[PDB]
Order: C-alpha cells, then structure tokens, then sequence
C-alpha cells in the first residue's frame, strides 16, 4: 500500500522524497510498475520552477514522465493491455475530437493534456496511466533503453521528417536530444553528420556517438566549417536541437539551397531571421516538430531499437539506483554535466 515518490510538493525550488499510496487504477487506467525511468528538461524546469512550470505545475504533484515498467493491474473496461506486459508510455493526451485529431495529426492535438505535466508522473514505484498511452515493448529492449523512448521519437521525427540517408546534415546542439538525434541519424546512414555545441564535454559526447565533425561555435565560425566539409554546397539537411537564436540562423545560412530544415529547439522569445535570403531565395523546406506521431514514430524508434545500430551507451552518462540521489542528479543536469540520467528501480 505505501510507495515511494519523488514529488513536486509545493511551488518553490526542488522536490521532496515522500512515500504515498500506491494509486488505483480506474475505468480505462492500467497500473504499472517502474522498471526505468529517467529525467527530461521539462522535469528538471519543474524542479528549478521556472516561470514556465509556476503557470503550469499544481501542487502536489508526482513529477517524471519517461518511463519503462510492468503492467500490473488493470482497470475497468481496459481491453487489450495484460497483467505482465512490458511498457513504455506516451506523454500527449490526445481529446479524439478537434480538427488536428479527426486528420491523424494526435501530435498538435488541440485539447492536449500532458502526463507528468497535467498529471502525476512516474518518478515512482508505481503509475496509474491511461490505457490508450500505453506502448507495448518487444521483451529484448532493456529498461534502460525502453525508457528513452520518448525523446528518441522526438529525435526520429526531426531526423525523418524527410529523406537521410546518403545527406550531409548539420546538428545545432548536442544536450540529450542532439546527442539522440546523431545516434537516429548515423543508424538512417546520414554522412557526413557535423555537429556543433559549446560544451566541450557534450561536443565530446557527440563524437562517442558518432559525430563525424564537431565544432565549437564560440571558437570556429561554423558556417565556413560547413563550408569547407560540404565543398562549399552547404549540408542537405539542417537540425536545430539548442534553441539558441545564433544556431538558428547559422544553420539557415549552412543548408544548401533548396535544402531541409527540422526545427525542435525552443528558443527564450520571437527570434529576428533574414527570411528573404536564408529561406525564401534559399526555397528552404521547414519543419517544426513537437512531440511524436501516434503511433507510426513509436514503430520507428521500437525497430531501430531493436536493430542494435543506435549507438545509445555512451549517452546514459548517470545511471542511479532507485531515487535517493534524486537532488544530485538534477543539480548534475542544471551544470550541463549530463547526457541522459537513468533511474533504475529494484
Ligand atoms: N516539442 C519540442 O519542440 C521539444 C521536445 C523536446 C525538447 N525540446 C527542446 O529541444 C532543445 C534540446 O533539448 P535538450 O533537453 O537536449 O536541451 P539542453 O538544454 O540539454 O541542450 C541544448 C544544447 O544546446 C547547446 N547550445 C547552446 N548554444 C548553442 C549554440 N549557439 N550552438 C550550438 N549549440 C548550442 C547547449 O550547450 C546544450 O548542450 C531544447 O530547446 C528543448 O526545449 C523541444
Ligand atoms: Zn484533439
């Protein structure tokens, strides 16, 4: 009856270890317990409490959404989930209802609800989820991968919202989702794959995970890099995983003409662009991506997962037992000493 909890207890900074009911499952919940389960920026936003969170966290709240477990018990009317099955899950909340949804675009759905952000999450022993959230894993998936699902599908659909392979491509950002995106898009045979980031440790991360040129913007202009590896034809692809403003506009300047751009990063406000050179007189394809398309990208990223050819260890750069270091994993992760954490549950 009693679990334990990490919990967004009251506005203010940080979180607090605590040990609660195990919830019970409703009409159309399924309970799970947590195998894996690992820290995402919205989360550690949550625990800072930045303006962000203040407008969208109520108090108290278990915190946490990235997550693989076990099917455990099942709520009434759920069809199709069984006691046992090996799960992950999806964070969007889709209503089935608004225009966005009745086209299959769940993703942008109007009436969005997130889990973990809308909800109590899974920084726990247990989780009451939605059944229509559940992804069911293949068994040969470990817990510590099965849990980066989410981000990886966001790194699948920025990396495959058009053709890769065979293209020279520029990453802007190696945070875990930059890093993610090079392991999608060396595994889809994108090369060369330049990938620029002032970290020096996370531009290290990059090259383990297979990189091909790394470049430090504070020190190396990196459109005239990209100019030198592309023979002066810019990439084919262009992927904006930092939200920094300056990527955005070096990797505008980078793409070749009539070249692809995926935009997943979010920047700190409106950003001022030279759209008439870069995008219009460049006859640019953008795309801006948000979250994962219900269900073909989980397909996706559940066989390249399989396939072996994602080059993930190097990016599990913490991997802790149960939640007790819980404050020094996300101050770890505030000092950008990261690549993806992972909780491992007993
Ligand atoms: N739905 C969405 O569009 C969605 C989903 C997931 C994440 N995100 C966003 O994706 C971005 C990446 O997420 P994350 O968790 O990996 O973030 P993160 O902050 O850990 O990493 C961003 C990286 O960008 C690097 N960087 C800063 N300035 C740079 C510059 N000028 N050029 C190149 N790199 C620079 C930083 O050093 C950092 O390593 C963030 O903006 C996040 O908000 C968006
Ligand atoms: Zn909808």
């Amino acid at each position: 009856e009693k679990m334990v909890a990490i919990m967004k207890t009251k506005p203010g900074y940080g979180a607090e270890l605590v040990e609660v009911d195990v919830p019970k499952p409703g009409p159309g919940e399924v309970l799970i317990k947590v195998l894996a389960t690992s820290i995402c920026g919205t989360d550690l936003h949550i625990y800072e409490w930045n303006e962000w969170a203040q407008s969208r966290i109520k108090p108290p709240q278990i915190m946490g959404h990235e997550v693989a477990g076990e099917v455990v018990e099942i709520g009434p009317g759920v069809e199709g989930i069984e006691v046992g099955d090996y799960v992950s899950v999806e964070t969007h909340i889709v209503c089935g209802k608004c225009y966005a949804c009745r086209r299959g675009q769940y993703h942008v759905c109007q009436n969005t609800k997130i889990f973990g952000v809308d909800t109590d999450g899974v920084f726990a022993e247990y989780a009451v989820v939605p059944a229509q959230n559940i992804w069911k894993n293949p068994k040969s998936i470990p817990p510590e991968y099965a849990t980066l699902q989410e981000p990886l599908g966001n790194a699948v659909d920025t990396v495959l919202a058009g053709p890769i392979s065979g293209k020279s491509v520029l990453i802007t950002g190696a945070g875990p989702l930059g890093l993610l995106g090079i392991a999608v898009a060396k595994a889809s045979g994108a090369y060369p794959v330049i990938v620029s980031e002032p970290s020096d440790f996370r531009r290290e991360l990059a090259k383990k995970v297979g990189a091909d040129y790394v470049i430090n913007p504070f020190e190396e202009d990196v459109v005239k890099e990209v100019m030198d590896i592309t023979d002066g034809n810019g990439v084919d692809v262009f992927l904006e995983f930092s939200g920094a403003p300056k990527a955005l506009e070096q990797g505008l300047q980078a793409v070749t003409p009539a070249g692809r751009v995926s935009l997943l990063g979010l920047y700190p406000g409106k950003v001022t662009i030279d759209f008439n050179n870069l995008i219009i007189f460049k006859a640019l394809t953008i795309y801006g991506i948000t979250g994962r398309h219900l269900w073909e990208t989980w397909y996706t990223v559940s066989r390249l997962l399989q396939s072996g050819k994602l080059n993930l260890d190097p990016i599990i750069t913490h991997k802790y037992k149960g939640f007790d270091k819980y404050e020094e994993a996300f101050e770890l992760m505030r000092a950008g000493k990261t690549g993806k954490v992972v909780f491992m549950l007993k």
